[PDB]
């Protein structure tokens, strides 16, 4: 996705793997 609050790349792979 990366677009689901994932736009900062604050987390992107700890968002689930």
């Amino acid at each position: 996705e990366f677009k689901r609050i994932v736009q900062r790349i604050k987390d992107f792979l700890r968002n689930l793997v």
